[PDB]
């Protein structure tokens, strides 16, 4: 790059600064550490490592809100200032050692999630350069014509339903490539680009509650569920009309919001060409990757997770050559660190014991509300705290506490309905785009030229109001369906 | 790609198959199946899980020393088998469930080193785009003059001192990027490129162990010896010479087995061009990460390890600006999986107990042989151990076993001078390219047009004979200066 720097110079010999000390940049980082140094500074939590992690959760969720650095660069600071604010804690809760705290969270950014991720791009890559997403998509967007807001609730209805049976984490990834047809011809500018890309990762989120293995939170609440009676036909009777309700509504709001109604699309005559025997390879590799992915709780016994499922397409499409080294040098390594950002700065809050806190003192002064308060209230806990802590974080703390909520009262449906709620709850909130593999994926895509097609504000703006409607859908619907579908014994 | 495949029909209606299945990439496979399976059902070892991670290791180096499917692939794979093996064990000794290994095993690959190596990168990086690495160039080949063997002993050199004092992860990547304005000009097919290359890789290995801090097993080592009254000043007076005689000896191979004699070199006239202030801030930061690496031991009650310091100029880097998200998107990738699982092999073997038993099996025959004897013979153990297996982990359980066999000896002067010896061996074993930092980060380099500089086969017919003349060094130089050097008692 350019070895110069411009100054400010005032003749008083005379003091010159560099200009790269009065920007915008250089204000948001100013504001920060004067706000992490206050909380670093003023007696918050009684407890050390919470207060100081509170601190951290600021500093961290004020970088990644404002972007005042690159948003997986933020990600690399977070291993860092867990060990200097010294907040993780051994299972005796004494503060670990800064040498011992260097390795619990070096450890914790490798995860299966993370391999899930990588087979992702395997998979979405493989199609695409063999023209397997092209014939698909040539299906799917005659299906959906002309209209750009049919298009846009056909893209979200296929991530909606890839995440019902695997998750959110690959089928984001997986939708953009069907969609590369449509998406590598439009620009970052484009409104229709950005409903696009912003639809499918909030319908990742909506689709990642709608089902009983459609998150990990889902799989843990559906373990509090089952001693009370509910099975696959009661969770799918309350959370896939739920779920349906709120994407639809976040479909309005994408084609009320953005000017993408006026843009003219190409009419996708469907491609009508046989395979070859490779292409019958990837297809079969893939849809039997897939499938593993919907019966991992039936293969746990032999393959532990589903990210040691995601390597067998990883070896079988780049240990046969069908994908080189310049193609896994070519995958969004950025996504990879956010995502890693993500999981230490949940472990750190975990460890710490400062989510446990915060929502111990909230339990004590609902505990006699009546069971929709508890809901609501709780969930505006998790809907803000999910915003910028990890989902699946914030339901292993939240969800047995309202269990014993639900025990304590005299409603026999009450825990059922806590749990439930609750668990859906947890993934409502949406609003950064920064937390989640859906928002991550949609903040880092670029188009041809590499421009972003979101920004943060521009998934403040639309993300946070997709999160209230996500919230209503659960205690309006939801909660009506519970109250009938659910018994209590 | 393609969409085809080419075919051996035979008519006889007719069985055609493809020809993928007939090639020496296929015969690798098939071969290594067989081993690995005839491994499996024939009884090698009492327990059941070092039987199994037996087979696991002969797999996995084969497919390594045979690069049937690309390195970084097989490191992938690596995961994959650990948790279908069935390898790993509680610190009870029971048999690992395939979840908690799954999640064992993902923890281990993200460590402290994958941190080092990325802020080599980004050192690298940012060194050669603002034109520091140029200048500095610029200096030390006008030092090493016209005759590439010089140029090669300077580099030798500068990778050794480096690794002396900030260890051999990031030290090559640091070299490569001073040697990228001689390195870039020269193709993959030149004997002078694969040797700096080789060269590079090998000095590296002998580094790390010429200094107390030079390496995790020398920071072992150290903390076993001090005891005993083995200090810097004793430690470098047995290991620098060692480390100096094994790299001229390896110098002098490569000089003599490589047509890199008659090349002719461009004369390098020092540049003497000022410095800019924004050269002046990446000169300050990267000289205070090295010197934060060297002074890591007197700093880990704050930062831990040099993974969380590493993180220092990353931030300092890609924060400001400087690189931008593409340059990180243009890291190496290939090498971090490599590294990745080279580290979850090591956490295999240490967790089988295999390593374990095959050291206490030889330690039982050669518990009273003498000191040189045992010497030599878990010196050889650890070379063979070491081409494959991490230094680190084979270091881990020899040292211990060896300090016990030389506390039973009546000579005092036996277990410093085994730790010790074992210490330095422990580096020895380099003939494999897949395994050490230094050996990946040379196998994955590639020039301009994206050529490979090494194979697999050039690194095993040099490496080897590289491992016998350190060996040799140090048990007869490194010997003798310790008959004199350490007392007893
Ligand atoms: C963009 C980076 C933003 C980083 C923000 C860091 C926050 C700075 C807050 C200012 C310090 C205030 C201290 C007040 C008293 C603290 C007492 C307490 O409770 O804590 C004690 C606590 C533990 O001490 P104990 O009480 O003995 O346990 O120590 C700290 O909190 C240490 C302070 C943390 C230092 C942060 C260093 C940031 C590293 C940046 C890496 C380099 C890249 C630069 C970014 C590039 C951008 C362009
Ligand atoms: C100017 C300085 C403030 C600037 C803004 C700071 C942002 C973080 C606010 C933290 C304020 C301190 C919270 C705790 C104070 C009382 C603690 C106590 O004694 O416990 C009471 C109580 C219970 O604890 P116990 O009484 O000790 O059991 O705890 C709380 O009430 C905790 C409330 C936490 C609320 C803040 C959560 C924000 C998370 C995200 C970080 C900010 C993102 C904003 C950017 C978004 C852009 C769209
Ligand atoms: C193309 C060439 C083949 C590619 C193969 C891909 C990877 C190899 C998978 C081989 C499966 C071997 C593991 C099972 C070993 C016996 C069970 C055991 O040890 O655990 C006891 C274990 C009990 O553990 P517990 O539940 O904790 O008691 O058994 C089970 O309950 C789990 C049984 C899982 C069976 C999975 C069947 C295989 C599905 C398909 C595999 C991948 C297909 C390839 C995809 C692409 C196709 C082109
Ligand atoms: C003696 C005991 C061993 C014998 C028993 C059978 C061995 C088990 C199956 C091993 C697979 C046989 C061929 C292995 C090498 C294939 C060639 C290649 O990678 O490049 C093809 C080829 C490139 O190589 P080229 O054609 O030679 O340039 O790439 C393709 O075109 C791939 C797409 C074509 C259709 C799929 C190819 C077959 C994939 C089989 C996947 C199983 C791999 C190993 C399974 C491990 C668990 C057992
Ligand atoms: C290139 C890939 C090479 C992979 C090499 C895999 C080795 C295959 C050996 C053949 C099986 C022999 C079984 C003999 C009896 C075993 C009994 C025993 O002790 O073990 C029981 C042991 C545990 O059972 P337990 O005794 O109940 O604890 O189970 C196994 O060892 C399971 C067998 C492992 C299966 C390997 C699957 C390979 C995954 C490939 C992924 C897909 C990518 C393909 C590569 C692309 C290349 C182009
Ligand atoms: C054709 C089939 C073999 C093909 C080649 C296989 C390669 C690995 C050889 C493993 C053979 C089995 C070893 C253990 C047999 C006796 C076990 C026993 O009862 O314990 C005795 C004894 C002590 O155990 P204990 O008596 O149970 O306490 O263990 C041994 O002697 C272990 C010897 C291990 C030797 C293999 C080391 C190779 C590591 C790298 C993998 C292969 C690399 C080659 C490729 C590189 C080419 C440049
Ligand atoms: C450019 C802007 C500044 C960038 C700075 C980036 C990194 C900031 C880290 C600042 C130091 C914060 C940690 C110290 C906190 C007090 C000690 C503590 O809590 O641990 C007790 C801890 C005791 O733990 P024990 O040993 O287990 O009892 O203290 C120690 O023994 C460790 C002493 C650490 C001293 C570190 C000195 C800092 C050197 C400079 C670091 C930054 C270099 C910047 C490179 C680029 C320059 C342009
Ligand atoms: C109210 C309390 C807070 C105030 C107290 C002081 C704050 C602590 C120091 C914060 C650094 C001040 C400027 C921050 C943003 C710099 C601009 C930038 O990144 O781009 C420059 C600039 C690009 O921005 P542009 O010039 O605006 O386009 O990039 C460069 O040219 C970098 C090379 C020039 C020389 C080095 C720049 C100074 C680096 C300072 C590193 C410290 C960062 C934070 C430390 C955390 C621990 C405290």
């Amino acid at each position: 790059g350019k070895l110069d720097l411009e100054y400010y110079r005032w003749p008083l010999n005379n003091v010159a600064l560099p200009k790269l000390f009065f920007t915008k940049k250089a204000y948001k980082i100013y504001f920060i550490i004067l706000v992490t140094g206050l909380l670093l500074g003023i007696k918050t939590f009684n407890d050390a490592a919470q207060h100081r992690c509170m601190a951290l959760v600021e500093c961290v969720a004020f970088l990644w809100a404002s972007e005042a650095i690159p948003l997986h660069i933020t990600a690399f600071l977070v291993p860092l200032l867990v060990v200097l604010f010294k907040v993780l804690k051994t299972s005796d809760g004494a503060i670990m050692s800064a040498a011992s705290a260097s390795s619990e969270i070096l450890a914790a950014m490798w995860s299966s999630t993370i391999m899930i991720l990588l087979a992702g791009f395997t998979l979405g890559e493989v199609l695409a350069q063999y023209n397997i997403a092209k014939v698909l998509a040539s299906w799917l967007l005659a299906f959906a014509g002309c209209k750009p807001r049919n298009v846009l609730l056909m893209a979200m209805c296929v991530v909606f339903f890839l995440s019902m049976w695997i998750s959110n984490v690959a089928a984001p990834v997986l939708t953009y490539s069907l969609l590369s047809p449509l998406l590598d011809a439009m620009d970052a500018d484009s409104p229709f680009a950005q409903a696009l890309v912003l639809g499918v990762a909030l319908a990742a989120n909506i689709g990642g509650m709608s089902s009983p293995i459609s998150s990990p939170q889902n799989i843990i609440s559906m373990s509090y569920l089952k001693p009370y009676g509910i099975g696959w036909g009661q969770f799918f009777a309350v959370a896939l009309p739920s779920g349906i309700l709120a994407m639809l509504l976040v479909w309005i709001l994408l084609f009320t919001t953005f000017k993408m109604n006026k843009t003219k699309l190409e009419k996708f005559k469907p491609i009508k060409t046989k395979f070859t025997v490779k292409q019958y390879y990837i297809i079969t590799v893939t849809v039997a990757t897939i499938l593993l992915w919907c019966v991992e709780s039936q293969i746990e016994g032999a393959f532990g997770s589903s990210g040691q499922i995601a390597i067998i397409p990883i070896v079988l499409f780049f240990g046969t050559g069908l994908l080189s080294t310049q193609d896994l040098n070519a995958f969004p390594w950025s996504i990879v660190i956010l995502a890693m950002g993500g999981i230490a700065l949940g472990k750190a809050v975990s460890s710490s014991g400062l989510l446990s806190t915060i929502a111990k003192a909230l339990q004590k002064k609902i505990e006699n509300d009546g069971v929709f308060a508890i809901l609501c209230i709780f969930g505006i806990l998790m809907l803000v705290v999910g915003t910028f802590v990890s989902h699946t974080v914030s339901a292993i703390i939240i969800i047995p506490l309202v269990q014993e909520v639900g025990d304590k009262l005299g409603n026999p449906k009450a825990a059922p309905i806590l749990v439930f709620g609750c668990a859906l709850l947890s993934s409502c909130g949406m609003g950064l785009a920064s937390s989640g593999f859906p928002n991550v994926t949609a903040i880092s895509k670029v188009d041809r030229k590499g421009d972003r097609y979101l920004s943060v504000m521009t998934f403040l703006t639309r993300g946070v109001p997709a999160s209230i409607l996500a919230f209503l859908c659960v205690i309006t619907l939801g909660y009506g369906i519970m109250a009938s579908v659910v018994k209590g014994n």
